[PDB]
């Protein structure tokens, strides 16, 4: 049918843009020519990264950037285009160390969306960006608006999807037109600053990229997989904080959509976003990591999952111990925490004392190091297996990852997403998902199929009965009821018919 998005990262900081060179993985470990034409066809969207909101309260390059070398790196993106009429070249606005809580730039982001006014000029400039370099769209990483900042932020979405669509007509574009995504949390605790008015952040999107990933690292007491794809009742479980959201929902409604304690996983992401009603399926993008979290100081007895660590959590990372053996990436990056796939590959290859492991529950790999216990969660072909599947069945507008660097030479974790989707000889029909721990929430936007008796009037019912009643399946909630479902407090809107 419709083909499933693959957005990937293209990240260059701005010293690799000030001396961008081709053939030096010294200075740009990883320019655009390392973006084959096979790679681009693989692709529907790059994201170029990172540009920020500056005082003037404007989309803005890093002032320290050199124009002339930005533009001729975004040309050499834009050129991939003559590979895939269908590729985009996004640009992204934010991303963590921007716009963070505690982010350099953090202000300007809580200004920019403030007031009408200001979000008329934050758009215009977004837009000025987007012609002035040739990106194709916008995509705003802000990591995250509060809740007293989600309606600017909702404004701003909405201005600039006006405004995009305006260029789309000026550039006769309906054949690719201008888009607009957001990197979304994808993991409740950030999910729930906006969570209540998801179906409004949706609505002007082509796409909300869940950033599931990140799920586990440091500043966690207990070792995790980062991106389970299902929970593991070995593993730890998290408060489900969308139960305290400023919904106005019964309790009733909340225990249902919000079981308490849960398993934060990819799984656990995707359905709180379906449970919001307006929120459609074909819009939420799965997040997939090409890069996995090392932890050290870890416990046997599990291969390393879900014990307690001495790994430090702290920016910079605080001294010159790079302990991740036969990581040369991260003794180049001066961090052991990070690895990208690439080197993961070389490390469990080479000499350096790594087990491959599998978790058949989250349906995720990790490496254990016995000797000096160190545990890697990361994603690999075979993990996106099955998430291709989830994506699939339930019926996700595509994938994201960050980011393009952190695939091998070859690209074989874009190949392999882009065979579970589109190669004619690919069947995963017989892949089996696994008995991993499901989040089983259910909300107004994700009511399953469901048949009951006519409700009838002048019957009593006990606690737990079940009617179908004007379109829907209703369940008591004690009893004994008589009223008609959908006229008081008694029925909980369970199905639908």
């Amino acid at each position: 049918s419709t083909r499933k998005a693959v957005i990937g990262y293209y990240f260059i900081p701005t010293n690799q843009i000030n001396n961008y060179t081709e053939t030096d993985t010294s200075v740009v470990p990883f320019p655009v020519s390392n973006i084959t034409p096979a790679k681009a066809k693989q692709l529907t969207h790059i994201n170029f990264s990172f540009l920020d909101i500056n005082s003037n309260l404007e989309c803005a390059w890093d002032p320290a950037t050199n124009d002339a070398k930005a533009r001729d790196v975004v040309n050499r993106l834009t050129a991939l285009k003559a590979h895939n009429p269908s590729l985009r070249i996004m640009f992204s606005i934010g991303g963590w160390y921007y716009s963070n809580d505690l982010g350099v730039s953090h202000a300007n982001y809580v200004n920019a969306v403030k007031t009408p006014a200001a979000r008329t000029k934050f758009a215009q400039s977004c837009v000025r960006i987007m012609k002035d370099y040739g990106f194709d769209g916008v995509d705003i990483d802000w990591e995250y608006p509060q809740a007293a900042e989600v309606d600017g932020f909702i404004a701003a979405l909405q201005e600039i999807r006006t405004l995009l669509n305006q260029q789309t007509i000026a550039d006769g574009r309906q054949a690719l037109p201008y888009q607009l995504t957001i990197a979304g949390a994808g993991g409740a605790f950030f999910l729930s600053r906006y969570y209540s008015k998801l179906a409004q952040i949706v609505a002007p999107l082509d796409y909300i990229n869940l950033m599931t990933y990140d799920l586990a690292g440091p500043w966690e007491k207990i070792t995790n997989h980062q991106a389970a794809l299902f929970g593991d009742a070995a593993g730890p479980t998290f408060y489900n904080a969308l139960r305290e959201a400023n919904l106005g929902w019964s309790w009733e409604e909340l225990t249902r959509a919000f079981p308490s304690p849960f398993s934060l996983t990819v799984d656990a992401a995707v359905q709180q976003h379906l449970m919001m009603e307006g929120v459609p399926s074909a819009k939420i993008v799965m997040g997939v990591p090409f890069y996995g979290r090392a932890f050290k100081g870890v416990s046997g007895g599990n291969g390393g999952q879900y014990s307690s660590h001495s790994t430090p959590g702290e920016d910079p990372y605080p001294n010159a111990d790079y302990w991740l053996v036969g990581c040369d990436e991260c003794v180049r990056d001066k961090d052991p925490r990070i690895a990208s796939y690439r080197q993961l590959e070389q490390m469990l290859q080479g000499n350096y004392g790594y087990q491959r492991l599998w978790n058949d529950k989250t349906k995720t790999p990790y490496l254990y190091h016995a000797q000096n216990g160190l545990f890697v969660t990361y994603d690999d072909a075979e993990s996106f297996k099955y998430k291709a599947k989830y994506i699939k069945q339930q019926q996700l507008g595509g994938v994201m990852f960050w980011h393009l660097g952190q695939d091998n030479r070859n690209g074989d974790l874009l190949a392999a997403l882009d065979r579970y989707f589109n190669a004619a000889d690919y069947d995963d029909s017989q892949l089996d998902m696994g008995t991993g721990l499901r989040y089983t929430g259910v909300g107004p936007g994700n009511l399953p199929i469901m048949t009951a008796p006519a409700y009838v009037p002048g019957t009593t019912y006990a606690q737990g009965a079940l009617v179908s009643y004007q379109g829907y399946v209703w369940q008591t909630k004690w009893g004994y009821i008589t009223s008609a479902p959908g006229s008081d407090s008694a029925w909980l809107k369970v199905g639908r018919l």
